[PDB]
């Protein structure tokens, strides 16, 4: 997250860390037992780490579960990040607490103008490099499908949208993809892409979350 702040420790209480080895990308806890992801996250042996706030240090609200499946979606396509979306079973449910807790999942898709919170451990540099210890948050709106399509041209779907500031200064970035993007208490966006970090007219681009929440309960139920 480059020009957040830091949240505070588990002040973000759906907010994982996906580690295999080492902090990768976030998630989203949307039960006790299910992570909501980036594809373009997947990989092999993970380990979801529920509790965090310094991903170096075991402060003591940590949960530690590795993941006994992944899915990606059907559809997703890693060129054009089209359907940036997977879910992560964990192995055993996670104990959920006021540290610990799943976010909702939309009923209805968000308006261009709603503020949501963001959050991740990425780069908090947009030149340059500096990855944090403890989460870090930004406040950002939901831009119109116009501004992010003319931001964009040939590269938004409609499983896609675009929040942040058009000036610069304040986005998500690299390590930070995976996780949540909250508007009213619901998740409505995944960190998915951007060109660069917090650049002038290049506003980060998110797997739109209502477009997927049948895929998303029925594959939980067979699952
Ligand atoms: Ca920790």
């Amino acid at each position: 997250i480059v020009g957040g702040y830091t949240c505070g420790a588990n002040t973000v209480p759906y907010q994982v860390s996906l580690n295999s080895g080492y902090h990768f990308c976030g998630g989203s806890l949307i039960n006790s037992q299910w992570v909501v992801s980036a594809a373009h996250c997947y990989k092999s042996g993970i380990q979801v780490r529920l509790g965090e706030d310094n991903i170096n240090v075991v402060e003591g609200n940590e949960q530690f579960i590795s993941a006994s499946k992944s899915i990606v979606h059907p559809s997703y396509n890693s060129n054009t990040l089209n359907n940036d979306i997977m879910l992560i079973k964990l192995k055993s449910a996670a104990s959920l607490n006021s540290r610990v807790a799943s976010i909702s999942l939309p009923t209805s898709c968000a308006s261009a103008g709603t503020q949501c919170l963001i959050s991740g451990w990425g780069n908090t540099k947009s030149s340059g490099t500096s990855y944090p210890d403890v989460l870090k948050c930004l406040k950002a709106p939901i831009l119109s499908d116009s501004s992010c399509k003319s931001a964009y041209p040939g590269q938004i779907t409609s499983n896609m949208f675009c929040a942040g500031y058009l000036e610069g200064g304040k986005d998500s970035c690299q390590g930070d993809s995976g996780g949540p993007v909250v508007c009213s208490g619901k998740l409505q966006g995944i960190v998915s892409w951007g060109s660069g970090c917090a650049q002038k007219n290049k506003p980060g681009v998110y797997t739109k979350v209502c477009n997927y929440v049948s895929w998303i309960k029925q594959t939980i139920a067979s699952n």
